[PDB]
């Protein structure tokens, strides 16, 4: 069970280059199912999830290749299936369905059941195909779809706001007669990211994130190449990194419009930033943050994605700063690792009163939560002494090698092992 042992406390700073976002990446590379002529994704990064989506790929009959690429040609894809071996360990599997039956006629997804770990419904998925004319197929334990001919644009209202079921449904209506309207649509950059991928196919698509995408089918869709956005997320990361470490940091491959929210919020710390079109540096001039009040929100306001790391930031600020979760509930799990680094705060409600402190200290700690789980490698790049985070797979899933971009910032961080 790999952990990684950091030895603190060191100022992060220097450079580092953003890999691709794993969030845009997985959706535009089942896009590329849509795609009658090869196609180059670049800036994809090495992932657990890219993995399993390129077997996935090959599985239907795909011809993938990978390097800082991902190479796709699917002007053969032949088989229509998704089956449980390969869709077990990844929900994002459901994105094979709609470009199956919109090219194709037809898909189907084996479906984890009821009570699988990180089971959840498809169900936004699958009636929103419905309502582009896919003749849907229901048994437990999978989805299949199907249509004669193309399948037909068509006004949709979405109830609840899903960033997946916008893919799958933005997706399959590049290719139906007609025009789809898609209200209620996720905002998300990604979202905006997937639908320049398929208007680069010459897919036509406008309102992109926007409450509103609309969509005109077309008679098919080509090749070429497309370059995924930047880790908006993991650009965060970093910044916090360096914000906290009174350091300075410049990030290459940046998309600073991605970031209103959280750049103005470390603004408000007291960070010195300057942006350009693909670069963002931070610099805090050897002084302690100050604290900030944030409240998440949905985007483009402040990031959920982006509160553990903002919270270890008020945690050794100078002053006392609150952060509130307005949507999403018991997001502060990792808190009372953080008070077992010497760190001073409450937890109330959906919110988390924090004093900040001097220095931290070493500790053995562990989050489940990607994001917590980061914070906490982060902390130990600053606390006293040793600090040991277990279980960083959960890191290494969303994260492109870690400790080698900290290390290249300063940080005395290892990769140990633990069983
Ligand atoms: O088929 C679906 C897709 C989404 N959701 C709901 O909408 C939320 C946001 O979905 P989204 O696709 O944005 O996120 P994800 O499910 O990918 O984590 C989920 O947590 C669910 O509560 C749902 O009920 N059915």
């Amino acid at each position: 069970m790999d952990k990684f042992r950091v030895q603190g406390p060191t100022r992060l700073q220097g450079e580092v280059t953003i890999s691709g976002a794993k969030n845009a990446a997985l959706p535009i590379l089942f896009a590329a199912l849509l795609a009658e002529e090869p196609v180059e994704i670049q800036n994809v990064p090495k992932l657990k999830d890219i993995d399993t989506t390129m077997k996935l790929l090959t599985q239907l009959g795909t011809k993938v290749e990978r390097x800082g690429s991902v190479w796709i040609d699917a002007s053969n894809v032949n088989n229509f299936s998704a089956p449980y071996d390969l869709v077990k360990t990844m929900r994002a599997s459901i994105w094979a369905l709609g470009p199956l039956v919109a090219r194709f006629g037809q898909g189907q997804v084996s479906l984890p059941g009821g009570d699988a770990i990180g089971a959840r419904p498809v169900d936004l998925h699958i009636f929103g195909l419905e309502k582009l004319g896919a003749e849907i197929k229901l048994e437990e334990g999978y989805v299949k779809a199907s249509v004669n001919g193309r399948l037909k644009g068509a006004h949709i209202v979405m109830d609840k706001v899903s960033v997946g079921a916008t893919v799958t449904i933005m997706s399959a209506a590049t290719l139906a007669e007609g025009t789809t309207i898609i209200e209620n649509a996720a905002r998300e950059p990604e979202i905006v990211d997937t639908a320049n991928f398929l208007v680069a196919l010459g897919a036509k698509i406008s309102g992109q994130g926007t409450d509103r995408i609309t969509i005109e089918g077309v008679e098919r869709l080509g090749g070429g190449v497309y370059r995924v956005l930047p880790d908006r997320i993991e650009t965060g990361t970093f910044l916090v990194a360096a914000a906290i470490s009174g350091g300075k940091i410049v990030c290459r491959n940046a998309q600073p419009d991605t970031l209103d929210a959280v750049l103005a919020k470390l603004r408000e710390a007291g960070a010195d930033i300057e942006t350009g079109e693909d670069w963002i540096s931070l610099d805090m001039h050897g002084k302690r943050p100050k604290a900030v009040t944030v409240r998440t929100a949905p985007h483009p306001a402040f990031p959920t994605d982006m509160q553990a790391q903002f919270t270890l930031l008020n945690l050794v600020a100078e002053g006392t700063g609150v952060i509130t979760e307005t949507i999403f509930e018991n997001r502060f799990m990792h808190v009372p690792e953080l008070i077992r680094m010497g760190a001073h705060a409450e937890i109330e409600s959906n919110t988390v009163i924090c004093h900040g402190v001097e220095k931290l200290s070493g500790a053995q700690v562990m989050a489940t939560d990607l994001r917590a789980s980061a914070s906490l490698v982060l902390a130990g790049c600053i606390a006293e002494g040793t600090t040991v985070v277990d279980r960083i797979y959960h890191i290494d899933r969303g994260y492109e090698r870690i400790e080698d971009k900290l290390r290249a910032l300063g940080a005395n961080i290892e990769r140990v092992k633990g069983e």
